[PDB]
C-alpha cells in the first residue's frame, strides 16, 4: 500500500517528540512491534530489538543523560517507503555532543517504523578489520560482504 | 521572485550512480562532472584532514584511495526526495587491499539549478571514539548553517 511523505513524516517527528519528552507510550505507537533498531558494532551492546525495548532505552538515556535529539536534515522517498535523518544527540549531562545520521524503513501496511540503521559522525576505529552495523544481518540482507575488487 | 527547480528521481538516482562509478573506476573526469565546482563533501571530525573542498578535490582524493587502498563502494540503500531535492545512500567502502571493510551512509543535497550534486555529509559504522567532547562533521560550519550547536536542554 502506499505511504504518502507527510504520513512519513509524521511519524518521524512524533518519534523524535516522545524521545525527548521520554514518553514510552508515544515512541512505542510510531513502530511495528517488533521493529529494530541497528547501531555501530560495539554500541549499546548491540540492537535493540522490539518497539517496548528501543522506547526503554531512549527513556533511559532522557533521565541518565539528559539526552535531547534535533532532526537536522529529513530524507523521505515515498516511492520506497524509506527515510534517513540526520540527527544530533546532545548528551546534556555530560556536555557532549554526538552527530550522525540514520536510514528508517516503513511497513507500508501500517505506516509505521520497522527498522532504524544509524550511523556516526565518528572516525572510524583503528585496528578493526569490519566496521558496520552491530547484529546486522548483512548476507542475509543481501549486502556484499566480500570486496568485488579482485585485491592487488 | 523564483521557482525551485523539482528534480525528478530518476535525475538524481543517475548522477549519483554515475558518481559511484567514477568512483570505482578512478575516473575523475566522471566524478567531476556530477558536481557542481564547488562542491564541498564532509566527514567525522578526524577524517582525511578535514572536508573535501571542490568537485576537483573530492575526485582527485576517490581516486587516490582506488590506487592505493583497492577501494571499492556499493551503493547498499538509496534514498531519494525529489520534495527537497535531496538524498541518502548507506555505502560500503571496501579498502581492498588492506582487507578491511567500512559501512556507513551519507546525506547528497543537489543543487536544483544544475541537477548536479552541492554537498555530501558523510557518517560511518563506528563506535564512538572515547574522550571526545563533540562527535560531528569536520569543517562543517553548523552554526551558520542553522543547526544547534549546544544542547536544547541548556537555557539560551
Ligand atoms: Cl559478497
Ligand atoms: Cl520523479
Ligand atoms: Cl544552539
Ligand atoms: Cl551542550
Amino acid at each position: 500500500p502506499t505511504l504518502s511523505r507527510a504520513a512519513m513524516e509524521k511519524v518521524i517527528r512524533t518519534y523524535y517528540d516522545g524521545c525527548n519528552e521520554a514518553d514510552e507510550a508515544k515512541m512505542i505507537a510510531c513502530f511495528v512491534p517488533e521493529a529494530v533498531h541497528y547501531f555501530p558494532a560495539g554500541m549499546y551492546g548491540g540492537a535493540f530489538r522490539g518497539a517496548a525495548q528501543i522506547a526503554h532505552r531512549w527513556r533511559t538515556a532522557v533521565e541518565t543523560l539528559g539526552s535531547y535529539w534535533t532532526i537536522d536534515a529529513l530524507v523521505i522517498d515515498a516511492e520506497t517507503a524509506e527515510a534517513a535523518i540526520e540527527w544530533t544527540h546532545f548528551k546534556t549531562n555530560q556536555d557532549k555532543v554526538l552527530r550522525g545520521a540514520e536510514c528508517v524503513e516503513f511497513d507500508r501496511a501500517s505506516g509505521l517504523i520497522r527498522e532504524i540503521r544509524a550511523f556516526y559522525a565518528s572516525p572510524q576505529a583503528e585496528g578493526i578489520a569490519r566496521l558496520e552495523l552491530g547484529d546486522f544481518d548483512y548476507a542475509g540482507r543481501g549486502y556484499r560482504v566480500t570486496s568485488p575488487r579482485k585485491p592487488a
